């Protein structure tokens, strides 16, 4: 039968179990699916030293991805674009296959909150139906402040795939894309503005 | 007709016009190949604030390239394994595909001049007949130090595949991977030993 997943009662990895306790509650509202045989999910974490608006500005871009992911050749959004939830994006990935281009929708964007989130509606690669959430926070400890980002997602096991290579895969490059995130809005941090 | 690559007569990305200058012979040394239609060749740079080497004690170690590459995920040369021209390994990839794994033979390894390479003999994937080379080059400025790495491929364009979209995979895998090389011998720097 389905199930929900246990984001919300384990450490994940890249968060200490201090900063856990503080988001225990937001893994449970933001970062947990109800999950069927044949789909995988993961929950990962990133530290950054930065301040939760500066991470917040590059995370909620939805029209610019490849301000902190990889692999993306190009992405576009047309003219009439408006950053409001249902919007969608054309991803061109990068990949050893043939061109092929990822459609995607803004299913969530909360600015005071600092969560969002988008879906893969179509295109021909190895992640269908695939759906994120990405979430921000603040943490501050005797004058030093850093963020937390968090970013879980839902996707199907590809027939003939396993469900470990599977979540490696996505693991791999949301890991990666939180890494390029961390450098892109340290920098940002060490700049001003 | 067959070409010769041309590396050693542009700046690459990733190098100053100052350090080309420097390191124009060994490009047409060791970065130089004879290269036929359905075919990419590529070099890219990467400069890393370590002694050359600390970062070539990371680079010639052909039985553990997960050490500085990514989507590895494990490696494994057997038991009489030496490190010696000729000797190989099987490296299981992380990807969106079904399992597979990449067999690699070492081709060059010369620890005086700090030149190795390796050749992709066969596994299932989208790099065909894949061949590369990393040289490691030093570099001073006022008693400053830093290293630059060197990392050519050619490979075969897989029918379907546009030359551009199997050259930018291949370029951003390869320059992921000396990014994270930075890291680690930027790190193994900070702490001596
Ligand atoms: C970069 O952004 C995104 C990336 C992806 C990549 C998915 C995927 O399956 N990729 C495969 C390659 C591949 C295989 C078969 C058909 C097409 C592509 C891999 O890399 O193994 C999806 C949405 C995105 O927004
Ligand atoms: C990590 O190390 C290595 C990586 C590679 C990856 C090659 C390749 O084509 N990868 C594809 C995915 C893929 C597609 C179809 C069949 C198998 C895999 C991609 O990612 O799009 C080769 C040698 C290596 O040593």
């Amino acid at each position: 039968l389905s199930t929900i997943t246990t984001h919300h009662l384990t450490v994940p990895p890249g968060l200490t179990p201090e900063e856990f306790q503080e988001l225990s509650s937001s893994i449970a509202e933001f970062h947990s699916y109800r999950i069927n045989p044949g789909q995988c999910s993961s929950l990962l974490a990133q530290r950054i030293h930065a301040p939760v608006e500066t991470v917040w500005t590059v995370v909620r871009r939805f029209d610019k991805p490849q301000t902190y992911k990889h692999f993306i050749k190009s992405c576009s959004v047309g003219e009439d674009f408006r950053m409001t939830v249902g919007s969608t994006r054309d991803v061109t990935v990068i990949s050893g296959l043939p061109a092929a281009t990822s459609t995607e929708r803004l299913d969530i964007l909360d600015d005071d909150r600092h969560v969002t989130g988008f879906s893969i509606i179509g295109g021909e690669h190895r992640l269908r139906n695939y759906r994120s959430v990405t979430t921000v926070h603040g943490f501050e400890r005797d004058g030093e402040i850093w963020t937390v980002v968090l970013e879980s997602y839902v996707v199907d096991v590809p027939e003939g795939n396993t469900e470990e290579d599977t979540r490696l895969f996505a693991d791999t490059v949301v890991k990666l894309n939180l890494q390029k995130l961390a450098s892109v809005t340290e920098t940002l941090a060490r700049e001003a503005g």
